């Protein structure tokens, strides 16, 4: 039955379950209310439930509420362990014209044209093990090169050096992105000093 499916999913999903997980499995969301009444899970945010062994995940909770926001810049660096800093704010990228409904205050929004909104998007686990959508390193570098003047100079230098030391560069992807984003020659000039 759908209840047995639901309970299997919770056990294998490390103690977090959402309304969207239910809709995806074809299970009425009121089943979560029933499990909450029984004490198996409890509600922490709108549509998000934890077991007694599930944990708060600020990145996953945020992207759950705002699924068009892709973690970018320092959030994308942090989530992929490309920096040692622990940011106290989110950097996200959304399509131009997107407005957040009741965002948190520790948020930097970056807008890009729809054609670029998912270029270099990839999925990685957060520090709490939940999958979120981020920009891969090559797309982060493109962003940094395009937007250098608007970026803290110490962060810019550190990030370029981190890519220089990154042993899993995908230069074909780097060049693909830079061509589409009209920044190939500045990216080639940047790469020259990092390899």
């Amino acid at each position: 039955s759908k209840k047995e499916i639901l309970l299997d999913f919770i056990e294998k999903n490390n103690g977090i379950v959402t309304n969207k997980d239910c809709k995806a499995l074809g299970i009425p969301t009121i089943y979560l209310t029933r499990l909450e009444k029984e004490g198996i899970i409890f509600r922490v945010e709108k549509g998000i439930f934890l077991t007694q062994n599930g944990d708060y995940d600020e990145y996953y909770f945020f992207q759950y509420r705002f699924p068009k926001a892709i973690f970018s810049y320092i959030s994308a660096l942090y989530l992929q362990q490309f920096t040692d800093e622990i940011p106290q704010y989110f950097d996200v990228t959304v399509p131009r014209g997107y407005r957040f409904n009741t965002p948190p205050a520790n948020l930097n929004i970056h807008f890009v044209s729809k054609e670029y909104s998912e270029l270099g998007m990839t999925t990685v686990p957060t520090p709490m093990g939940n999958n979120v959508r981020v920009y891969d390193f090559e797309r982060i570098i493109c962003d940094f090169v395009i937007h250098r003047e608007k970026i803290d100079s110490e962060l810019f230098v550190k990030t370029l050096q981190s890519y220089g030391n990154y042993p899993k560069k995908n230069l074909a992807k780097l060049y693909e992105y830079a061509t589409k984003m009209n920044t190939l020659e500045k990216v080639k000039q940047t790469l020259e000093v990092l390899i």
